[PDB]
């Protein structure tokens, strides 16, 4: 029956809070002038970071908890691994996929993650994964609003009644229409593949989340038509460009040409950097292509781009904690995002950037809004990437749905001495 | 009441010649064996150069004299010009476009331009800038035989009833259909708007000019579209492709293929080496292309190629008198046609080439011709372009409409000594 969180350190404020919850949503936000006491019905955030729930805006909850079988991707390109998972999308059950999928589902609540975009494959008659996931995702609601991603794998237009499948899969209830163009037979495919992809989301009134040009190929361009279609239909908020890999190896001038186009357009961007340092460059000897899209880029041009963790443990990637401080820590390296300030935002990456990503209406530490969030035991974003913190409690409707006693490190010198690794 | 033109040297042939004048026409030119001696009603062109009036065949009155206003481009590249021009064009007034116009129309009267086409930005519901530069073609023609050319600065297919702004700019009466398919949205809103650029200059017969590729993408391949639809509506003549600077990045291989089709199309070819120098190679950093279309390739061809000014003080150059030979002289050396020849030759990229992009009826030295012609203190194109002479007199309908009395240089030595830069 928590009442209120105190101590409370804001990202971007000056000073403690208090935040007051009230029947299950947060009633008001009030500065502290110097340190609360502790009571009853208290949680006291002890001076540490206070932030809306992580997000995982892009992950495929369908192959997860599967490297491995029944054989691994040796390459480690995106291509072995889409024929790798053909092979064990052929053993799929019912029951295989909530098992796996609820595994990684828990590693994500411990790690104070309250809303997760999953993609589906269905490029399969059977939508034996769709018709799991569904089931999972009202399973999960109390803990996680998952939202599901008819992404249809192996092509709209050059996969046997690809699109009949897509549009099944919509009926069936999923909440985002998917897209892989630079995976079609032909450029062409690529095009009409995004002009269907956008009249189904006009007719059943859903948002988009296209794999769009996942590889090295200065000429996959697709995120343009991406762009261009929802300028078009005005519904830039509800559409996103998952990848766009091809971006890290365009020429400036267009580069430049088109980010004015994206600007307009309004659509969200995700970078997934755990996955895209791996897969990307696959095909250059030395020097070789670091491959993530243009972040820093958009960032300094207001164009919303977030991180995805996209894989754990599976044919595109080996490893994983589900961690989103994780992923963040990779995207800044890679993307050279290392400045004192641009680190600190970088949690922004993880939490705001990607609830825009997922269309969220209801997000964020502000009156009205239901009381979810979650407490990291640090002074602000540059020190929790910098500590890997977890997340010490996990807030959802104003209760308690996860905690996390810290590690206690200590070395024996000439007495004993705590470790924190803080200065 | 001039009735000959004596003394006069003529680009490509030997001796002097004498021209004669009647009714406002060329009547006969005859060869001199000698030195003629001046006399009442003759112009003595003093065994100096005579050609028809400089052209300058691309060039932006609407936007001319509004360098810095109410901001300076930084970067030096053609996406923020359009930005930077976005802002004036907000403020634009009726009086305050025909101020400009006119102020350089003047600098062009003054240095022997008769022929110019002027790009009039129509990407403006209120088409102020057109209305104004409709009464300017009238107000000029004393001196200068005006073409506009209606510019969709901000697409056709990217910009709001962009389509239906260039139509009402035709019947309002501009002379040339112009496009932009690089800074449409996609490649295929790029294509389209070339097919919609032809079926109006079909539906109005009026002439093309498309500025197109100006970009430093490889990719950037619209110039094939512009060829082959004139060659289909065989409309060559009345067709001019601006700056392709692209062109300058493509591999040989496709150029070579390219080029047969420029060539049987018969197009018109427009580069501008003061503003591609300067906006070209912006996205490079060392080394740095120069991004002038393949001018010394295309004269090879005999495909036409020309020179305009493009800019005079505005969001995409900061400098600029309207002199032609200075473009020459710029392109002479980004292009590299460094030899005594093609220096020499150098003239016809602004005389009988930019003629001949405008598809003009009635210019050049010749009987039945009217008498428009311009008499440069140089012994051949060579010497001209190299002292970069002034116009000594500008002849338009057998009348004198400028003149101008050279500068003269002393050496104080032992002795005063006039220096002339000759040799
Ligand atoms: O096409 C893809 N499937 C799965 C992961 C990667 O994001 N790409
Ligand atoms: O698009 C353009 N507008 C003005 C000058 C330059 O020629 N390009
Ligand atoms: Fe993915
Ligand atoms: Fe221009």
């Amino acid at each position: 029956a928590l009442q209120t969180i105190i101590n409370a350190r804001l990202p971007g404020e000056e000073g403690l809070w208090q935040i007051h919850l009230q029947d299950g949503k947060i009633s008001a936000i009030d500065a502290q002038s110097g340190v609360m006491p502790i009571t009853e019905n208290s949680l006291d955030a002890e001076q540490g970071l206070v932030i809306p729930p992580f997000v995982e805006p892009h992950i495929h909850l369908d192959t997860t908890q599967t490297a491995g079988q029944p054989n691994w991707n040796q390459s480690g390109t995106l291509f072995e691994g889409i024929e790798r998972w053909a092979e064990r999308k052929a053993l799929l059950t019912h029951d295989d996929v909530k098992q796996r999928a609820w595994q990684t589902l828990k590693w994500q609540i411990a790690n104070g993650i309250q809303h997760v975009r999953t993609h589906v494959d269905v490029s399969d008659a059977t939508l034996t994964a769709l018709k799991a996931m569904l089931e999972v995702k009202q399973e999960v609601a109390p803990w996680i609003d998952l939202q599901i991603v008819a992404f249809p794998q192996e092509g709209i237009l050059s996969y046997p009644n690809g699109e009949a499948l897509l549009e099944e899969a919509l009926r069936l209830g999923a909440d985002v229409v998917g897209a892989i163009p630079h995976f079609e037979f032909t450029r062409e495919y690529g095009v009409e593949s995004l002009h269907k992809t956008f009249a189904l989301a006009q007719k059943y009134d859903r948002l988009i989340d296209v794999h769009c040009d996942e590889i090295d190929d200065e000429q996959s361009r697709f995120v343009e038509t991406v762009a261009a279609l929802a300028h078009h239909e005005g519904m830039g908020a509800r559409v996103t460009a998952s990848h766009t890999t091809a971006m890290h190896s365009y020429n400036g001038a267009y580069t430049s040409r088109l980010f004015r186009l994206l600007k307009m357009s309004g659509i969200n961007f995700v970078a997934n950097p755990l996955v895209n340092i791996h897969l990307q460059g696959r095909f250059d000897t030395y020097p070789k292509r670091r491959g993530i899209t243009r972040v820093k880029e958009m960032l300094e041009s207001g164009i919303n781009v977030c991180f995805g963790h996209d894989d754990v443990f599976d044919p595109w990637y080996p490893l994983g904690t589900a961690n989103m401080l994780q992923v963040l820590h990779m995207g800044l390296h890679v993307c050279q995002l290392m400045g004192y300030g641009q680190i600190n935002d970088g949690l922004n990456l993880i939490t705001h950037h990607s609830a825009r990503t997922l269309n969220l209406q209801d997000y964020g530490i502000a009156a009205g809004n239901s009381a979810n969030l979650i407490i990291l035991p640090a002074e602000n974003g540059f020190d929790a990437l910098r500590r890997q913190v977890p997340v010490r409690y996990s807030v959802r409707g104003g209760k308690v749905i996860a905690s996390t006693q810290p590690a206690q490190t200590t070395v024996y010198l000439e007495q004993p001495e705590a470790i924190d690794y803080k200065r």
